[PDB]
């Protein structure tokens, strides 16, 4: 039967065995979608034996650029990026791709947000990397910004992007809270709202709490929002799409991981 | 959604679409399987649809070998042997595998087709090499002959084999026919009936007829036989596995081959 997991550390609180259980179920298929806590040290032992029990599995952090070397191939964006979150398995040999970027493009696509620019990225992290990509792609201007201007700036060169100031959020028409800003902190915020733009949408990539502070405010001033569990639940339906060639409800997929977060 | 097909000229009465039509009703999956006409010249662009809306494909004549220029990644296995029967496509990127070799083991294993040498294969083409590929895999002496002596010559070199004269299939105990020879001509085979061994096993790649004049000639002289649809299913199966993770009954698909013909 088909043998899926998420490797990472820590990963106990992952939301994907949940998904992917109603993924199986859901199509009939008979198989397992485990957590399998593994640490950076064991990620070379634990891909070998990968590549010999599953068929697929995704990477979480601090597995995510780590990765690449031990594949025997990468995916362009997944290199571009620098991370990969989806393994596949076929004739023992090991396939890195990433979801996050396409899974974030479905989720807003699929929420009626609009792709309509320019887009601002807040976080120049291995999340912020995999969003502005997708953006680019997606036809929009992007800017991006970091509590720290080295990487935000050097992000910019890579990908091609604009590095602004916080200020400059007021004139985007799509922000994304890339940060680990307001997780777990209904008090916290990235963006002052007086930062925040008249018209546009506001993506949280932030999932616990849902409604986060960001979130909050960018609904209060009008804008169009979006949880980060539509996120989820799109890399998680475009990876088993990818390890099966069936997609799983996206909906019914984040609906599973509501129901395991209990809000 | 699995939309699949077996790309190809002719493939009009390829025993493909009855065996992966079996494969996936017997696995409770809702998909399609299609004989697809693509000529060399017209593969270049078919693969660029295969990688739009098609999960995967099989390929056989003439495109097995040119397949690998178009590519994004072929397996070790699928680069020595030099053609791919086998494509897989995630985010429009294209894998090739080879299906062939590890079928047609699983063929002569399931057959009850003990692995004996020395293993003579007739024909050093796409099909001789691949199985050619496999035999050497599974540790066996491997001959290789061919109507045009230098291909086998080259082959045995290539795979560290040895090419024989016809003579030496009175010595080998695995023959296995990998040549065209008595494709549809019943009066055909590649093997004079006096150079076959009275001891060992024949294995007949063709399959058009079932009962080739090779396999009747092997089965006269009391050497275990088997037709070419164990291998057509297993690498079915293999491939089948490839794309979707699951492994369809090969034996059933044998089987949903049988009625097509
Ligand atoms: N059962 C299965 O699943 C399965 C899988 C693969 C292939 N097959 C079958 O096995 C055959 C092999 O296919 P392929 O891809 O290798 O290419 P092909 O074009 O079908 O066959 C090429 C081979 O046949 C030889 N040959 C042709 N005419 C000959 C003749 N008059 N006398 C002696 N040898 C002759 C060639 O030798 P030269 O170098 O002298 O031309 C070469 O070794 C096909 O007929 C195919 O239908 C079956
Ligand atoms: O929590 C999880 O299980 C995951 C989180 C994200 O990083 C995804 O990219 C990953 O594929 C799965
Ligand atoms: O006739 C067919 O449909 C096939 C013939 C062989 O070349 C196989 O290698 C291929 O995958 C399918």
């Amino acid at each position: 039967m088909l043998r899926f997991a998420v490797l990472g550390h820590p990963v106990a609180h992952s939301l994907s065995p949940a998904m992917h259980a109603f993924a199986l179920e859901s199509l009939g298929l008979e198989g397992s979608y485990e957590a399998w806590d593994t640490p950076l040290e064991a990620l070379p032992g634990r891909l070998k034996e990968v590549r010999r029990a599953f068929r697929g599995v995704n990477l979480t952090l601090p597995l995510k650029e780590a990765a690449l070397a031990h594949l025997d191939w990468v995916s362009p964006e997944a290199q571009r990026i620098g991370a990969v979150n989806t393994v596949l398995q076929v004739e023992g040999r090991l396939f890195g791709f990433n979801t996050d970027a396409p899974g974030f493009l479905e989720a807003l696509k699929a929420g009626g947000i609009p792709l309509k620019g320019p887009a601002l990225v807040l976080g120049a992290g291995g999340a912020g990397r995999a969003v502005a990509f997708a953006l680019r792609e997606a036809g929009l201007e992007v800017w991006v910004w970091n509590r720290t201007p080295q990487r935000a700036l050097a992000l910019a060169e890579e990908f091609g992007l604009r590095a602004v100031p916080l200020e400059k959020a007021r004139e985007a028409r799509l922000l994304v809270n890339a940060t680990r800003v307001g997780l777990e902190d209904p008090s916290a915020s990235p963006l002052p709202a007086e930062l925040f733009p008249e018209e546009g949408a506001a993506v949280d990539l932030v999932y616990r709490p849902l409604w986060t502070r960001f979130l909050r405010e960018a609904k209060a001033k009008g804008l169009k929002v979006q949880t980060g569990l539509p996120m989820l639940a799109w890399q998680g339906a475009l990876a088993f799409r990818l390890w099966t060639g069936l997609l799983p409800d996206p909906s019914g997929m984040e609906e599973a991981a509501r129901r395991a977060l209990g809000v």
